């Protein structure tokens, strides 16, 4: 049950987000899943990242769901429950800014 987990913040604005991540004692990878402010029924995953180009900065992508159930930021790697996503991008990088490290505070 996604509203049961610590790092679901809901229906929070992307602004709001970017206010929370964007903390010089965050760390790259740390994240927050809220909704979309536009798509009704996809959720977006917030990230922190960190590079000497740019400094701190936060990434945006949408999470999808099929209504056959499965979840996704990319359709070629697809997932049964919200909670198995977070789980596999907090051991792969693959095409987000950083794998998944720490709940946003
Ligand atoms: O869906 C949107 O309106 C939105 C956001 O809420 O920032 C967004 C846009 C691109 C990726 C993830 C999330």
């Amino acid at each position: 049950s996604i509203q049961a987990e610590e790092w679901y913040f809901g229906k929070i604005t992307r602004r709001e987000s970017e206010r929370l991540l964007l903390n010089a004692e965050n760390p790259r990878g740390t994240f927050l899943v809220r909704e979309s402010e536009t798509t009704k029924g996809a959720y977006c995953l917030s990230v922190s990242d960190f590079d000497n180009a740019k400094g701190l900065n936060v990434k945006h992508y949408k999470i999808r769901k099929l209504d056959s159930g499965g979840f996704y930021i990319t359709s070629r790697t697809q997932f049964n429950s919200l909670q198995q996503l977070v789980a596999y991008y907090s051991k792969h990088a693959d095409g987000l800014c950083h794998r998944l490290t720490t709940v946003c505070p």
